């Protein structure tokens, strides 16, 4: 997260961090068994790590889970990171409690101007690079469907929105992918990609969520 704040221990309670060693991509619990994430942040030996503030520190709020299965999107478009969204089941379920709990899917799509809080563990720097140990945080509205298109011609799918500030400063970034975009309590995307971090003219760009409701509940009901 670039121009962001610290989100404050435990705040965000739905955050989890993908561990194979090292934190390398975020992540939302959407139930106590379930978390969802960016198909590009796939990969095997997934720890997932709920309950995190300091990721370099254990301060005892921590819920170190294996994951039992990762399920990409079946559609998942890795030249144009279309549907870029995967699920992960728990080899448990965590103990859900006021500093680990899951996030609500939404029910409709979101819309332009729309507040949202974006979350991670990601570099900081829009040129260079520093990467956090707590946890970063960052307002960030919703653009329109067109300026979105108009900041990256070519590029934008049907399940894809941009969400940050034109003027740049502003912005997720390398390390976040995967993490949460929650507007008025739902989550509605997941850090996927952008063109640089912070930079004028080239916002965040997001998984549009409410566009893979149901393939994650029907997912989650046979799973
Ligand atoms: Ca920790």
């Amino acid at each position: 997260i670039v121009g962001g704040y610290t989100c404050g221990a435990n705040t965000v309670p739905y955050q989890v961090s993908l561990n194979s060693g090292y934190h390398f991509c975020g992540g939302s619990l959407i139930n106590s068994q379930w978390v969802v994430s960016a198909a590009h942040c796939y990969k095997s030996g997934i720890q997932v790590r709920l309950g995190e503030d300091n990721i370099n520190v254990v301060e005892g709020n921590e819920q170190f889970i294996s994951a039992s299965k990762s399920i990409v999107h079946p559609s998942y478009n890795s030249n144009t990171l279309n549907n870029d969204i995967m699920l992960i089941k728990l080899k448990s379920a965590a103990s859900l409690n006021s500093r680990v709990a899951s996030i609500s899917l939404p029910t409709s799509c979101a819309s332009a101007g729309t507040q949202c809080l974006i979350s991670g563990w990601g570099n900081t720097k829009s040129s260079g690079t520093s990467y956090p140990d707590v946890l970063k945080c960052l307002k960030a509205p919703i653009l329109s469907d067109s300026s979105c298109k108009s900041a990256y011609p070519g590029q934008i799918t049907s399940n894809m929105f941009c969400a940050g500030y034109l003027e740049g400063g502003k912005d997720s970034c390398q390390g976040d992918s995967g993490g949460p975009v929650v507007c008025s309590g739902k989550l509605q995307g997941i850090v996927s990609w952008g063109s640089g971090c912070a930079q004028k003219n080239k916002p965040g760009v997001y998984t549009k969520v409410c566009n893979y409701v149901s393939w994650i509940k029907q997912t989650i009901a046979s799973n």
